């Protein structure tokens, strides 16, 4: 048999649901979402890091002329200078008064340590959600893991189960993301092929060890002004360090709904938002015929005490009269309250206590014991402790916080002035015929 | 759990009170004032004889 149900997408909060079939006792269905896994699609854009300026030994032509030549190295900057007079520890290296000329070229390359300090800029899209479910029926447990899409049933014991699609899509990831040393940042990294000195992504490479690099970082050579040989270079500060200084907080301290984010797939995990519609198919053999199910008679409630607490602190008692020994299932059909146990032993005239949680002070609802029902009600109070860190609001509030006494107060407050105007019009027409008498 | 009371300051008169918590059976609580003790602060002015 196939049964459909909507469950909140949140870990550690089981959901109880029943299946009704003629001739078969109701079967408890417990559904738990063990862990969420939001894994989006990503395409590496480029990788950047701190760079390092190669300053190769300047070329010098003694007493002759020379010309600059371009090269394919990244940020290559070449410039000639005439009138130079190179000097070294050995003294003069060229000998001609101002005829000699020196050519200086510089370029940039990623520093070796980058091999571990690299930062990769990624583009994200088409977030996909994966849910792991545990289903309990007839004190039998089964596991599965399925994509949220409602067209790819999972495989578990050759059982097909379908989930989703999500009610409202949620994704903490933004179109442009940055990764470095296990940390993820939100940032609009410049597109590959576009560079801006003194900012993130001033050195860009397709791969960490790509021989081909493209990058401009505003290197301008200077005319030598010292006796000995020396090539003076001036350039802007590396952009990667500047981003590092003010990069801001990572995404672990900004993701809503407490998504725990792992880098290597770059996926969020174990966060809650939305409702999952799921259709579960149970084998028929799992069902038990009502003939062998225990028969109960003369059931009733007694609310020993109930506390309108966030945690599961409400108590209840049920009194039953039966004839056969066995186990029968129990449940609360009112969404505002959820029980704790699903099945209980049944005796000839036994009574059993149960634990339940509610999201309203007026705890009034219908509780099904085995195949029978019993309506019953009581009043709960707010708790002394108002902050706790355990599963809360097993059912969301449904504007049911209004108490029965408050309902009665509001009902009695309102009066029928409309009836009074109607009576006024009626007596007015009566007076009208009276005037017709006069 | 914290629970407050007002008791008569007098020895040999036990006071019985309860604590109410949902899901917990009521717990008796007996308070007895074994002996009072009032000590004032003093200074020695002088002595005579
Ligand atoms: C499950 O419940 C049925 C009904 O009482 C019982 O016969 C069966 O032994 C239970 N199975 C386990 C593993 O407890």
């Amino acid at each position: 048999f196939e049964h459909a149900t909507t469950v909140p997408n949140v870990p550690g909060i089981p959901y109880k649901a029943l299946v009704e079939r003629a001739g078969y006792a109701p079967l408890n269905l417990e559904i738990t979402v063990v862990s969420s896994e939001l894994t989006p699609s990503t395409n590496k854009e480029y990788v950047t890091c701190k760079f390092h300026t190669v300053v190769p030994s300047p070329q010098v032509k003694c007493c002759g002329s020379l010309e600059c030549k371009a090269s394919s190295k990244a940020d290559y900057t070449c410039r000639v200078f005439g009138g130079v007079y190179p000097f070294m520890w050995g003294g003069a290296q060229c000998f001609c008064d101002s005829e000699n000329t020196q050519l200086s070229e510089a370029y940039v390359e990623f520093a070796p340590d980058c091999t571990i300090d690299h930062a990769v800029a990624l583009k994200v899209h088409t977030a996909a959600l994966k849910v792991g479910l545990r289903i309990v029926y007839g004190n039998t447990t089964a596991r599965l893991d399925t994509f949220v899409n409602g067209v790819t049933p999972g495989s578990s014991r050759d059982l097909k189960v379908i989930a989703g699609p999500i009610s409202a899509a949620f994704s903490p990831f933004d179109h442009k993301v940055v990764i470095r040393k296990g940390l993820v940042y939100n940032y609009d990294f410049p597109e590959y092929g576009a560079m801006n000195p003194g900012a993130f992504g001033d050195i860009q490479a397709s791969s960490l060890d790509a021989t081909d690099i493209v990058a401009r970082t505003d290197i301008r050579l200077l005319k030598p002004s010292v006796k000995n040989i020396h090539v003076p270079y001036t350039q802007a500060v590396s952009g990667y360090e500047m981003w590092k200084n003010n990069s801001g907080r990572p995404l672990q301290e900004t993701a809503p709904f407490g998504c725990k984010i792992e880098v290597e797939p770059l996926r969020a995990t174990n966060c809650a938002y939305g409702h999952i519609p799921i259709s579960i198919d149970i084998p028929d053999a799992a069902f038990v015929r009502s003939s062998e199910s225990p028969t109960i008679l003369e059931v009733s409630c007694t609310v020993a005490d109930c506390i309108y607490s966030a945690d599961f602190g409400g108590s209840l008692t049920l009194q039953y009269k039966a004839n056969r020994e066995g186990h029968c299932p129990v449940h609360s059909h009112s969404t505002t309250a959820v029980l704790k146990e699903a099945t209980t032993h049944v005796t000839a005239t036994g009574s059993i206590t149960l634990h339940f949680s509610t999201s309203s002070p007026q705890a009034n609802f219908i509780v099904s014991l085995c195949g029978k029902k019993t309506t019953c009600n009581a009043e709960c109070k707010p708790p002394a402790d108002h902050i706790i860190g355990e599963p809360h609001k097993v059912d969301q509030e449904f504007q049911a916080a209004v108490s029965k006494t408050s309902w009665n107060w509001l009902l009695a407050l309102f009066g029928g002035a409309s009836s009074l105007i109607v009576v006024g019009l009626i007596v007015l027409v009566c007076s009208s015929m009276l005037i017709n008498t006069r």
